[PDB]
């Protein structure tokens, strides 16, 4: 059946867009593009590498119990900043446990364990992302009503984030920080004695997953110890929203009909790597890969297992893609077999060598900055509700693109306009922080340790990765940044107490 299907009405949007400031936004423009490539109908054949997976992970998923939330646990959990419902709340309101917003989702509770039938209305709009330079449309993001996002939680909030992890064990790699995946696929890669890998990515992941996926990952869920009211409602937020629904747009017409995963449920993530990690395993199994293993970011795949020759492993993937296809996951790119874990990329990032204080190796993740420094750039003229450049210098403080451009330039840009100590606001890792500058080391030193003060000694290549980007970006050369460095660190110094702190810790590395 077709992922989709439309009527003719536009993805409107519901705020002023802006594609400009090279660096581009995507917008509600692009929609008609996006709806293109993501509409197409599915063809699954299912076999029995696939069953005996799903066997397994029931097995798992059957030692989970979980509860409900709460109407109220479900409303303190709810983001801040989503959307307002259409029943005349917000996300404030929910929040604050106000009588509006509790009653309305005792409501919509009442009516999932009453119909079980019924399709539930969703939303869609275009994203308003920033990337580089051709240009790549909006993705869709597709969401039903606050109260309804609410519902999900009390009765699904318990199992996604207890599930997965039992289910997939170390191969669930949303468990991991960075330096944690970093230390999972090193000490995979090294347990081979001839390591080979590859990172495997779906073609419109969202768009291939089938009703069948989404009910097999609903019996999965139901293998859990549950509430008889939690199965009600899970099996009815099955059939009204996960398997499919209407799509309105912001101005409340008609665009269609989605019989695909929705991007903007509770269970989109969890899901999705259950059904990657479901299909991937089996593909593992048809493929006879040997001693293969799994990490699994919602479609984000990276396979390591023992190289059988250049030749046969170029085969073996070939066997593997196929199978994937058969799933019903075909590659955006076909994968290729690398003998080096420094090339394999994999949520947009790769693990690469450094050397600590003593002179010890450090294994560290990284990316390719050109989408990290043009989001960047953007803010600068901007202003956002995100600070991706922010979130980069946390999750990437190791890196040197962080520490000599993101963190130096920002830091430039505080010292300049006084804004040292006023709070930002952060999305990093699904939850939205306010995050103080002069917090910055506390940060970086529990999430990825003193060593990220002291990093030096980068490979190579990754160096020459950065240069060739700032080149490119027609950004200053690394000799300017550690110059502007030393200037910017002489300043904090200058400040004394934490912003003193800022300068020893942060620009530890610009010192002669
Ligand atoms: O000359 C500088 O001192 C400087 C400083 C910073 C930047 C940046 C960003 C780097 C990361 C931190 C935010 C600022 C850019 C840049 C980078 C990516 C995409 C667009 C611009 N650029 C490039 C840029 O703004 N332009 C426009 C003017 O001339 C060449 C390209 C920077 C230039
Ligand atoms: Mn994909
Ligand atoms: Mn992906």
């Amino acid at each position: 059946s077709m992922s989709y299907t439309w009527t003719g009405a536009l993805i409107t949007p519901c705020a002023a867009e802006e594609s400009k400031l090279m660096v581009y936004a995507t917008t509600s423009r692009s929609a008609g593009l996006r709806q293109k490539k993501v509409t197409f109908d599915r063809l699954q054949v299912l076999d029995d590498h696939y069953r005996d997976v799903l066997k397994e992970m029931k097995a798992k998923a059957s030692t989970v119990k979980a509860k409900l939330l709460s109407v109220e646990e479900a409303c303190k959990l709810t983001p801040p900043h989503s959307a307002k419902s259409k029943f005349g709340y917000g996300a404030k309101d929910v929040r604050n446990l106000s009588s509006k917003a509790v009653n309305h989702i005792h409501s919509v509770w009442k009516d999932l364990l009453e119909d079980t039938v019924t399709p539930i209305d969703t939303t869609i709009m275009a994203k308003n992302e920033v990337f580089c330079v051709g240009r790549k449309p909006a993705r869709l993001i597709v969401f039903p009503d606050l109260g309804v996002r609410v519902c999900e939680k009390m009765a699904l909030y318990d199992v996604v984030s207890t599930l997965p992890q039992v289910v997939m064990g170390s191969s669930y790699g949303f468990q991991y920080s960075p330096g944690q995946r970093v230390e999972f696929l090193v000490n995979t890669w090294k347990s081979k004695k001839n390591p080979m890998g590859f990172s495997y990515d779906t073609r419109c992941f969202d768009s291939t997953v089938t009703e069948n996926d989404i009910r097999v990952e609903e019996s999965i869920y139901q293998c859990c110890d549950l509430a008889p009211e939690a199965r009600q409602a899970i099996k009815s937020l099955t059939e009204r929203l996960y398997i499919g629904g209407p799509l309105t747009n912001s101005k409340g017409q008609n665009c269609g009909y989605r019989r695909c995963r929705a991007s903007g449920v509770l269970t989109t993530s969890c899901g999705n790597t259950l059904t990657c990690y479901l299909k991937a395993s089996a593909a593992c199994r048809a493929a006879k890969l040997q001693d293969c293993t799994m990490l699994v970011n919602g479609d984000d795949l990276v396979v390591i297992c023992e190289s059988a020759g250049t030749q046969e492993d170029a085969a073996s993937l070939r066997v593997f893609t196929e199978a994937m296809t058969r799933y019903s996951a075909p590659p955006g790119d076909p994968p290729q077999p690398e003998y080096d874990l420094e090339l394999i990329t994999s949520c947009s990032s790769n693990v690469s060598v450094a050397h600590d204080a003593s002179g010890k190796r450090v294994y560290y993740l990284t990316r390719d900055p050109t989408t990290p420094l043009a989001r960047a750039a953007w803010e600068t003229a901007r202003h956002t509700p995100v600070n991706s450049w922010l979130g980069n210098i946390i999750m990437y403080a190791p890196t040197l693109w962080a520490r000599m451009i993101l963190m130096t330039h920002f830091f430039s840009i505080l010292l300049a306009q006084e804004q040292l100590e006023k709070a930002l606001d952060c999305q990093i890792y699904g939850a939205c922080y306010s995050i103080e500058p002069l917090d910055l080391p506390q940060i970086i030193e529990r999430l990825h340790g003193l060593s990220a003060f002291s990093l030096h000694s980068y490979s190579p290549g990754e160096i020459n990765r950065v240069a060739s980007c700032l080149r490119k970006l027609g950004v200053p050369p690394l000799r300017v940044w550690r110059h502007r460095a030393r200037s910017v660190r002489a300043r904090l110094l200058s400040q004394g107490g934490r912003a003193a702190t800022c300068g020893k810790y942060l620009f530890n590395w610009a010192v002669k």
